[PDB]
C-alpha cells in the first residue's frame, strides 16, 4: 500500500507513517504466533551469534537436530516419522514428488483444483488457483493428472453432502477409468483444506474414499500442511479433523517459523530412504523450535478453536443483517466469507470484496480477498479477543458501507 | 562428518567437544563472508526485533526495498535491471526458466554438463553433476538439453586453448544442427566457472562464441554466479573474467546472505516485466546488505584476488615437489586440486584424495572432495593470512603422509 | 477363436474351414463400404499394375491429387481445405497436434475420457479408455489435459438434455478456471460420438457450448471422423448430426480405402499451411470407395436402416430387460447391457455370452467396455442379413435368460 | 519438383507427357524390389480378391502368419524371435521406445542425432535430421536423449579409425558420466548406416563398443533399418556389416512390402512377449521371394562394389566430390568448395541434380550436398551405366559452370 511497512508485534502492524493495522492476511498462514514475539526474537538473534549457516549434508548443528525429533514426534499419527528439512512449501512440495516416485517407482501425480502446492517447476504444476495461472512458463513437469475439490457451496438442486463427496469422488475415479492407470500414480497430493481455492474443505466422507483409494491400489496418500497446519484449524494439522488418518507424505512450510525460510517434509520411515542425498539452516530451526513451544504454552491450538468457533457465530448473524455474504467457512481463525450478488444466484461479487478490501484497510484494518469474491480470514493466532472485535467491528461496518453505497475506488 | 557443530566465527568450526578446525569448505562457498560476522549477526538480530516476516506483495519493506536496489546496481553491465527474490540457489535457476521462456515465447533450455543447478524439478533438470538427481524421480523437465562443459587438462595430444573452445563450441552446435531449433530455445544457461565439475572455467575464446550465439539467434545468455560470485573468483562476479559479457539473467543464493536462505534471481529490467513465498524476508536482507557492506568495506574483492593468486603459488610450488597434484586451477580464493595417479596419463586418484581429506580432519582443517578426485578449495574470503598459511602447510603434509602410504581407513 | 479368415465380400467373412460369419465388427469403422467390393478391388488391381509407391514428397501422380481434391470439397463446410495424408488414424491425429501447435502456436492439448484417437505417442495421450495401452510406457506427450466425455446414460435422478450439458462444460472449464490457460491451448479434440468407448454422442447443447469456447478463446476446433464418418452416422459426417459447426481439423482413416492403410487430415487452407511440407493403390481403393458411398447412396442408406433398426433394438428391450439402453444414430448403434435398469451396474457377464451364442449362429460382434456391444455392420448389408443377424440377437437375449449360454 | 507421374516399371519412371525417366532416388529406398514387378503386382490382385482389410485387432489371417514366420527367421541372429505390425517406419519405432519402456522398466530412450526415425511425435523424437525437425510442435517426448555420431569424414587432423570410434564412444557415455542414470535407460536405438544423415556408416569399434556397454547394463541395443535393410547394403541386414551383433529389436520399412503401407518390429521373443494389412502382407510375401529368388543381397553387393569403384574415379578428376560413401548399392557422394577445408558446396548439388533430371536421371539431395545414390536394386548394369555417365557428365558441366536456377 502507498506508505510502506516499518514494525509490528502479535496483531498490530506499524508503517513508515506510524499507523496501526489489525491483520487478517497473516502472511498466507506464517503469522500464526504473532509477530516479533520475545520468544522467537531471542531465539533468532541467540542463534545467529553462535552459527549462521551450515548444511545437514556434511554437518550436524543442534537445534535443527533437536527439531527434527519434536516434528516426528508432533506429526499426525503413530507410525515412525521422519523429516526432510527445506526452505519453503514450494521446495517441500518438490520433494513429496520425489519421495512418492522413487518409494513407489512410479510417475504420475494427481493433485488439484483450487490448490496451490507452490512456484517451483514441480509445486507450480501442482497447482490450479485462479490468479495463479503459469502461462508463458510450460511445458510444465510432465506426467501431472487434475482432479476437482468439493465446492460445497455451488451445487446442484437437493444436493445433500453425502451426494457432494459421491459426485466428487465419481469426478476422481474418472481419469482411473480412462487413461491413468493406478498403479502408475504414485502419489495424491490433497489440501486437507484449501487455502488460495477459498477455505474450502471437503467432507470426510470424501476424504475417506479418497484415503481408501490411495491405500487400495498402493498410490501413496500426501497431505500439503504449509497454510492449514500449526492450530490454524483448531486441531494441531488440517488433517486431524478428519478421524483416523496417516498420511504417507506431509508438506509444512510458511508457518513452521514465523516466516522465516523453513520448511519440512513429515513422511513414513521406509518412504524416506528410497533416496538417501543429495537427490535446515540453525536460526530458522532455532526460531522453529520457539514458535512450536509458544503453540504448546499459550494453548494456541485451542486459542485457534475457541475463537474459531466465536467467530463463526459473529460471521453467521452478520450474514443475516447483509444477504452479500453468500457463504461462511470457519474451521478455526480460519473463514472463508464470501460476497455474493444474489443468495439464489450465488455469483461472485469481486466488486463487493474489492470495496470491502478498501473500507478495512482505510479504517485501520488489514485483510484480502481469494479467487475474487471470498475474504480470506486467517488472522495472527495471538489476536487479543479486544482486537479481533475491532476487526469484526470495521468488516461490519464496512459490509453496510458498500450496502448503504458508500466507498469508491 | 561424524560430529555435531556448537558454533562457529570466520573461518573457524568449534565442534561441541570443543575442537577448532580451519573450514577450507566455507559450506558451498555459501561463507564468503565468514560464519557469524558482528554486521550479519546485528543485522538479523535487530531486524527481528521489528520484523520477521511479510511478503513484498501486501505491505513492503525497508531492507526489501533497499537490497532490491542495492543488488541491481552492483550487477554486471550498464542496462537496467529488476531483482526477484527466492531462498535457495534452486528456485531462484526456476525463475530463470521461467523468465526466459515467459520474455521469447520460447520453449527449450540449453544446460552444462557437469553444473549443479539445484534441487527443484527445474534447477534439478538442468544440472549434471551427480546421477542421484534423476534416479527414481523422472521424468524430468521438458525441453531441456545437455551440451559438453569445455575441459583444458584433459586435452586430445596438442590442442591449443584455441582447440579446446572450438572443438567445445562445435559439440555445443550439435543440438542445434540435428534437433533443437534455435527459434525455440529460451536461452542457455552457464555457471562461467563450474563448482561440482571441478572448479573448471572454460576459454574466453568458448565464452564469445558462445555469447555472440546467443545474441544472433535470440537466446537469451544466462548465468550460474552462486558458486562463483560474490568476490570468490577475483572479481566480484565470474563473468568480469571475460571481455565486455553482460547477462540477460543471472542468479545467487548461498553467500548473498552471509550463509541465510535468501537468493536473488538479477533479469534485464525487460525480461524480467511478465511476473515478479518466504522470499524477500526482512531479517534475511538485513543479512544480506550487512554481507555487501562487508565485501566493500573490508575490501574482500582485491583481497580475494591477491590471497587468491598467493594461494595459486604455493600449490604451484607445492605441484613441483609432489608428482600427484595433476591441475591446479585457481582464480581467487576459488581453487580446485585434482589429484592423479600420473601426469600423462592423468587417470583419477581418488583414493589419495580421501587419504587427503581424512588426515587434514584429524589435523584441524576441513576440506572435502569433487567429482571423486578434486580437493574443493574455497574458503571464507575473510580468512587470515596465518589461517591460510596453515591450511596450506596441513595439505602439503598430508602429501608427503600418502606418498609414503603412512594413512589408513 | 484364433479365428482364421481366408476370403471375403460384401458383409460376408468366410474363414478357412468354409464357415459362414456375418460381420458387424468394428476394432474402429473399417468396413464402412463393405468387404472386396468389385469397384474397389479392380481399382486397386488396375492401380497396382500402373503405380505401387513413389512417394508424394519427391514427384507427384494422379490419384492421391484427384483424392486430395475430391477429399477437400466433400468435408464439410465452405472455406478452402487443403488436406494431408497419413499412414493410419494414429498418424492424422498426431498431425492435428501438430497442425494446432504450428499454426496457433499453442502447447495445451483438450481431450476426452473414454475416447480413443490413436495407438503413436501423440494420440495414445490424447485417448482415454484402454488403460492397457497406457501401462508400463510413460511418460507420454507433455501438456495434454483429459475432461469427461458427455454421459446421458448415467445421469443424476432424473435430469435432462439440457442439465447434462452444464454439467459437463462446466467440469470442461474447470481446468480453464484453473490450472489450464485457455490462451495457450492449442486445441480440443473430440470425436462426435466416442467410437470405442460405447457410441455416445453429446448432446446439442454441448456441442455448441464446446464450439463457441473454442472460438472466443482462440482454440481449435477439432473432430475424429476415424470411427464416425463415412455415412457411418446416416449423415456424411458425424459432426453434420450437430447445427452449423465447421471443424478447423478433421482426421480420417480405416474405410477412406474400405481398409487400404489410409488416412488424413483436413481442416482449413491457412492452418495446414502452419508447417513447412497418399500411396497410389491406397488413394485408387479410396477413389473408388468414395464414388461407392454416392453411388450404392450408402449415407442415405445407413439413416433408414439405422432408425428402422433403432425401434427394431427398442421392442427386444421391452420384452427382454437386460437391455438397458439403445444407443444408435445411423447404423451405428451401442447396444448397452446391464444387471438392473434402477442399478444399471454393468452386466458384461452376459454381453461376453452373446459374442459367444452370437458366434456360434453365423455371427461376429465384438464388446466395447466389456458390456457394450458395439454395431456397425457393412452399410452395402442387405435386409434379410440385417434381420437373419437382427432375430439371433434376439435368441440370444432369450438364451443368456435362461442359463442356457455357458462357457 | 513441380512433376505428375503416370507409370514405372522396375529402374524406370514415366510422367503423364511421356518423359522416360531412371530412378536412383528410389522412393527413400522403398523401391529395392523394382517399380511394379510383376510378381508382386500378382500378388495384389490376387489378395485383394480374397481380402481387402479386416481388422487385426481381434481375429486372424494367412498372408499376415506367414511372413510372420518368414521374417521372423531372416532376421539377423539366431535367438528366438517375434514380429510385431504397423502401417509405417514411423509407428514402427514408435513401438520400439514403447516395447524396450514395458520390458526394462524404464523411460530414457537415446536417440542419434542426423537420425531418421520417422514423423509421429515418438520417431521425431527420436530423429536429429536438420531438414526433418520439429519446430512449433515442441513439446516433444519426454526423456529422449541425443548423442552424436560417428561422423568419419570431419576429423581433426590426422585421426586414425580407432580415434573417431574412442571420441564418439567418448561422446556417448559424457552423458552417463553426468546426468543421465545408464540403468533408468530403456534402449539405445541406432540406425548401423544412416539414412538421411548422409550414407553414415559407424565404425566396427564404435558399434560394438555401444554393444557392449548397452549389453553391460540391460540397455535394449536397437536397430532401425527402415532405409538400410531387405538387402540395401550388400548383406540382408545392415547390422551384418558388424560382427555378431544380435538386435533385441529391429523396425523394418518401407521396401518391405515394395512400398505398400507396411512396417515391422522384429524382436528377440523375450523382449516382445510380455507387454498387418491383408492385401499389404501379400505384397511382403512376394517381395521377400523376389529378393530371395532375383537374388538382390548379393546384385546389391556386386553392383555396389562397382558403383563404389567408378564414383571414386570420378572423384579421381572431378575434386568437388569431397566424399564417397557407398556399401551396397547404396552411397552418399559428398560436394565440397575444398578438398582440403571440406565445406559443404550445396550450390553445386543443386545443379548436379538440375542438370541429371534435365537428361532423365531421378537423383536428390541428403543435407543439401550429399547426393543419394540408392538405385532399386534390379536395375540392369546398363542403365546403371547410363546414370553413371550422366552423373560423371553433371559435375563438368558444373566445372565448366553453365546450370542455372
Amino acid at each position: 500500500y502507498n506508505l510502506v511497512i516499518d514494525h509490528a508485534h502479535g496483531a498490530t502492524l506499524v508503517d513508515v507513517d506510524g499507523n496501526k493495522y489489525i491483520d487478517l492476511l497473516a502472511s498466507a498462514s506464517a503469522i500464526n504466533v504473532g509477530h516479533t514475539h520475545e520468544k522467537v526474537v531471542k531465539a533468532i538473534a541467540d542463534q545467529a551469534q553462535k552459527l549462521i549457516h551450515y548444511t545437514p549434508a556434511y554437518f550436524h548443528h543442534v537445534p535443527g537436530m533437536e527439531l527434527s525429533e519434536k516434528l516426528a514426534k508432533i506429526a499426525p499419527g503413530n507410525s515412525p516419522k521422519m523429516v526432510s528439512f527445506g526452505n519453503s512449501g514450494s521446495d517441500a512440495n518438490d520433494a513429496i514428488i520425489k519421495f512418492a516416485r522413487a518409494y513407489t517407482g512410479r510417475q504420475y501425480i494427481v493433485s488439484y483444483m483450487g490448490s496451490y502446492h507452490g512456484s517451483t517447476y514441480g509445486s507450480q504444476t501442482l497447482s490450479g488457483s485462479s490468479l495463479n495461472m503459469t502461462r508463458k512458463i510450460g511445458p510444465m513437469l510432465p506426467s501431472v493428472v487434475h482432479v476437482p475439490y468439493p465446492d460445497s457451496y455451488r451445487t446442484y438442486p437437493g444436493e445433500t453432502e453425502h451426494d457432494v463427496s459421491l459426485r466428487y469422488f465419481n469426478e476422481f475415479k474418472k481419469p482411473f477409468e480412462s487413461f491413468l492407470p493406478a498403479d502408475e500414480t504414485a502419489c495424491v497430493l490433497i489440501e486437507p483444506i484449501q487455502g488460495d481455492g477459498g477455505i474450502i474443505k471437503a467432507p470426510e466422507e470424501y476424504m475417506q474414499l479418497v484415503y481408501k483409494f490411495c491405500h487400495e491400489h498402493g498410490i501413496l496418500f500426501a497431505i500439503d500442511e504449509v497454510n492449514q497446519g500449526l492450530g490454524r484449524t483448531g486441531k494441531m494439522w488440517a488433517i486431524q479433523q478428519f478421524k483416523d488418518i496417516e498420511p504417507d507424505l506431509m508438506s509444512v512450510g510458511k508457518s513452521l517459523a514465523s516466516g522465516m525460510p523453513l520448511s519440512a517434509v513429515i513422511g513414513k520411515k521406509e518412504v524416506m530412504q528410497s533416496l538417501d542425498a543429495p537427490a535446515g539452516n540453525p536460526v530458522c530451526s532455532a526460531a522453529s523450535l520457539a514458535t512450536l513451544d509458544v503453540i504448546e504454552y499459550e494453548g494456541l491450538v485451542e486459542k485457534s478453536a475457541t475463537d474459531g468457533a466465536y467467530a463463526k457465530q459473529r460471521f453467521l448473524e452478520m450474514q443475516q443483517r447483509h444477504p452479500m455474504i453468500g457463504d461462511v467457512r470457519m474451521w478455526g481463525l480460519n473463514g472463508g466469507i464470501e460476497l455474493v450478488k444474489d443468495p439464489k444466484t450465488k455469483e461472485p461479487d469481486s466488486d463487493a470484496a474489492t470495496k470491502v478490501i478498501y473500507y478495512a484497510f482505510a479504517h485501520g484494518v488489514v485483510i484480502i480477498t481469494l479467487a475474487g469474491n471470498i475474504l480470506r480470514f486467517q488472522p495472527p493466532l495471538v489476536i487479543p479477543r479486544e482486537q479481533l472485535d475491532q476487526a469484526l467491528q470495521v468488516l461490519d461496518d464496512a459490509f453496510t458501507a458498500v450496502e448503504n453505497g458508500e466507498v469508491t475506488i
